[PDB]
């Protein structure tokens, strides 16, 4: 559509601090403002500035579009996260259908359920990790793939034997492969280096193929 004043960082095609956000506030009215207004919430969560973030939150008019209706459900999820109201972010989540939402929503969307597992490694954190790293930047999926492999790495065979994937889960399968190349030569670094070789041509679709978990390319050893 017509661009208006905030569509980038609406889009999160772009970034500014509340700060800003809240100055172009007070120089708009109606929907443009609303814009903003929506903007400097999502700002003031992310800095930690959660009781702003609230109130303004409660200061949003009632007749929001649809478009802004859906990024203000979005909002009460991180709110309630940033709140430490896992409990009710979770019941939020649960209501919210990540088709409906735009590429940063769907980025956003997946943040929530990853930080609502507080790094709690399960099958649920992984698919949200996988779910999540085809929407981010190259500068942001490094930092999605590593945690990634720390969930991997901190699982024990056991717990892994009881994972159970979909049959259309290819990019789990692969993770999970990795996981049991780990397992199984972490006693040998220069058999684990072949192994990840390998690894990268048995799935080089994987984004971890592509881009090794940090943790696998900085290691040690001896002579």
């Amino acid at each position: 559509s017509t661009p208006d004043q905030s569509t980038a960082y609406m889009q999160g095609t772009a970034q500014a601090d509340s700060a800003f956000y809240l100055q172009q506030m007070q120089q708009s009215s109606d929907d443009t403002r609303i814009n903003w207004q929506l903007l400097a919430i999502r700002a003031l969560v992310k800095e930690g500035k959660t009781g702003q973030a609230v109130e303004l939150f409660n200061q949003l008019p009632q007749e929001l579009n649809d478009a802004q209706r859906r990024e203000k459900t979005l909002l009460a999820v991180e709110i309630k996260l940033a709140q430490k109201d896992f409990a009710g972010a979770q019941n939020l989540l649960a209501k919210i259908t990540p088709a409906d939402l735009e590429q940063n929503q769907q980025a956003r969307y997946w943040q929530a359920k990853i930080d609502a597992s507080q790094g709690r490694p399960s099958i649920d954190l992984l698919r949200a990790l996988i779910a999540q790293e085809p929407l981010l930047g190259a500068k942001e999926k490094q930092q999605n793939i590593d945690a990634t492999w720390q969930a991997l790495s901190s699982m024990t065979q056991e717990q892994a034997n009881t994972l159970v994937i979909n049959a259309d889960e290819n990019i789990l399968q692969g993770w999970l492969d990795l996981q049991r190349v780990w397992f199984d030569n972490r006693n040998d670094p220069d058999m684990m280096k072949a192994g990840i070789a390998d690894w990268q041509k048995r799935y080089p679709n994987n984004p971890g193929a592509k881009m090794l978990p940090t943790q696998l390319v900085n290691v040690k050893a001896f002579k």
